[PDB]
């Protein structure tokens, strides 16, 4: 066991244990390392890297929300409100600087599969999504991500299934639904739905096929 | 507003966003202005001063509890299990240092008032058994501090109501069930029952009367 498998093992403890803080710090040690080393992450990393900001965001979250809900509550105490909004505000504060931390360690993940050239723009892209809420970014910046992830899954229709199809369902739902290129979207998957079936009909092996289908139908 | 309100309103919103290290620091702060001021804790300081150790033993429980849980479902990992069990070990003694700041607060407290006088003992008696199962202090020494404090409750039978009931039942509870002294405690309190019977008795006020008979009752 080096520091990068250790890191590993006290990322996943910190979770277990709810410190996400001490988690947050484990995982900067990841990068850092995997950065210096340029060795791609491996799908445990990257699955405690996503698990960390999913957890900070859910107990920011509850946090502010237990403390307003407490503050409505009081009648008549306007010193004590005072220090509930204080409060709220350095929440949001401390929320909007992990963002950024975060977001400088997942600009600076190794790319060389294609998977994990996808990944680090779904992240970016999930990113700008709080980002945008947090007065962090604009909705053009943070549509424009979005767009980069859905581009570079359209233009490798060959290697669709290195990317888990969820990823794939939620971009599409996200630029169609949430960014108003509905029109976009069904156009780029109807071609890309095109060379799938041709991949399918190209293919000699019936496991092969059905995989594929997997996807084909995900996509409709 | 001055430091010591603002403490308490600090206090207050740190329990209420579950920060029950940021609460013990403002709780550390309202020892130490009450202690320089020689001005007993009201009320609400007292229950701020509870829960925060309630607080804090439930999440080192809880913490704990979920790591040791997902320590033993992994097969075979000998390395992510010495993780697992080196972090379960700090957080113990995170508890035990926990423990020992709480208690050099607790012996700071102000006395004036009888009830300040019982809750210091109630108090230290609470913290003793923690400390008991942390291995802080003995059996001997855990048992001395309930009994110096049951001392105090039979000693001055005319100030029970200012003591609330259930602080009185607890003590009997545990004293008796855990500290093997269910005769000690039925004798005395067979005498402090008597006592309030004539003070029952006593009483011409017959709201009065039905007070005291609540603590009659109660003890019984």
């Amino acid at each position: 066991m080096d520091e990068r498998l250790l890191q590993k093992y006290r990322a996943q403890v910190f979770e277990w244990g709810g410190c996400f803080d001490k988690m947050f710090e484990a995982l900067k040690s990841l990068i850092y390392l995997s950065e210096f080393e340029n060795s791609e992450f491996d799908d445990e990393e990257r699955h405690l890297l996503t698990l960390c900001i999913k957890h900070k965001i859910s107990d920011y979250r509850t946090m502010t929300s237990q403390v307003l809900q407490e503050q409505t509550k009081q009648l008549n105490n306007d010193e004590l409100v005072k220090i509930c909004s204080e409060y709220v505000f350095s929440l949001r504060k401390d929320i909007k600087a992990f963002l950024q931390s975060f977001e400088d360690c997942v600009d600076r993940l190794v790319e060389k599969s294609f998977f994990s050239k996808f990944f680090k723009l779904k992240v970016k892209s999930d990113i700008s999504r709080y980002k945008l809420e947090f007065g962090l970014c604009s909705l053009e910046d943070s549509k424009k991500i979005h767009q980069d992830a859905f581009t570079l899954l359209c233009e490798h229709p060959d290697k669709i299934e290195q990317l888990p199809l969820g990823f794939i369902q939620n971009l599409a739902y996200i630029l169609s639904e949430k960014y108003g290129e509905k029109k976009q979207v069904f156009n780029m998957l109807n071609s890309l739905g095109k060379i799938l079936e041709l991949q399918i009909k190209e293919q000699e092996n019936m496991d092969r096929k059905a995989q594929i289908t997997v996807y084909l139908q995900g996509i409709k």
